[PDB]
């Protein structure tokens, strides 16, 4: 059985990380031709370029929820747009050991980021959400497509899925297992964050006081502190232990990049359920 090892979507050519299950016959070919816009898979170059000339989308469906300068998010409900949903799935699955479900979608909410020019919003990646989560994770899985990785649109997306935790007047953390991009992607937000409310306020914070502000879970709060020397254990309880020094020699660093993309709260346009 062939497995899919190469994807063609809008000009990019893209060589699979991972198995993802699309149906047999779809293995069969040198690649697999995927719509940039509604995501339709195809077999052939020859209906690629048909479906290109008929397909009317150039943005994802749902509703745009975000958007400043030519960056943009759409919220895409699973059980509204199911055919769409799947079709993301099976590409995240290309770049991600860890995803399981790829048809059963209604359950879920999907975050699509794009970058916007006078043709189209071409997707970059996305975040999925259960709308109802056991265990509080506010991203179940998130992935960013090979070319625009490592460039500030997974940071952007991270900020972005904690953005909507705030507005929910919840913390939440991602699912694991997280990729080996995601926990890299993830440190380095954490550290980002909470440097800056460090940095920026007046007076000093506690870790549950960091966790109010940020969305951040305590525990991982606590990871990211032990991370950069700013935690003591005392009597059974970690405590928060950092200078304004530690704090402006870490943001000065060459291990501190500002955020290429902001979250923007005055760009987004939603309500919490
Ligand atoms: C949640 O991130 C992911 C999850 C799954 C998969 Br597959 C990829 C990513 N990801 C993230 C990034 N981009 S970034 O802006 O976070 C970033 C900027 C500078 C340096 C390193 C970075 O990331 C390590 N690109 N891929
Ligand atoms: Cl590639
Ligand atoms: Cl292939
Ligand atoms: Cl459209
Ligand atoms: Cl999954
Ligand atoms: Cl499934
Ligand atoms: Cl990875
Ligand atoms: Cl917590
Ligand atoms: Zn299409």
């Amino acid at each position: 059985v062939k497995y899919v090892d190469k994807i063609h979507i809008g000009n990019y050519e893209i060589d699979a990380w991972y198995f993802s299950p699309f149906p047999e016959d779809y293995g069969k070919q040198p690649k697999l031709w995927l719509c940039e816009y509604c995501l339709k898979y195809m077999k052939y170059e020859k209906s690629y370029r048909f479906h290109l000339g008929q397909c009317q989308w150039r943005q994802p469906p749902g509703k745009e929820i975000y958007r400043k300068s030519n960056i943009s998010v759409h919220e895409v409900d699973g059980k509204d747009h199911k055919i769409y949903c799947q079709n993301l799935c099976l590409l995240a699955k290309l770049f991600l050991d860890h995803k399981t479900l790829y048809f059963d979608v209604e359950p879920f909410v999907f975050y699509i980021l794009t970058e916007v020019d006078r043709q189209g919003a071409h997707i970059v990646g996305y975040f999925s959400k259960e709308k109802e989560s056991p265990d509080g994770n506010n991203v179940s899985c998130i992935m960013i497509l090979p070319p625009y990785q490592r460039r500030g649109y997974g940071r952007f997306l991270i900020a972005f899925s904690y953005e909507l935790s705030k507005l929910e007047s919840t913390v939440g953390s991602p699912e694991k297992p997280l990729s080996d991009l995601g926990k890299l992607s993830y440190r380095s937000y954490w550290s980002s964050v909470l440097l800056e409310n460090l940095r920026d306020f007046r007076g000093t914070l506690s870790i549950k006081d960091l966790s109010q502000m940020t969305s951040i879970t305590q525990n991982d709060i606590i990871s990211t502190l032990q991370s950069l020397n700013m935690v003591k254990y005392w009597k059974g309880q970690h405590v928060i232990c950092v200078t304004p020094k530690l704090v402006e020699e870490h943001l000065k660093s060459a291990q501190y990049k500002k955020p290429p993309i902001t979250v923007d709260s005055v760009c987004l346009k939603w309500a919490p359920p």
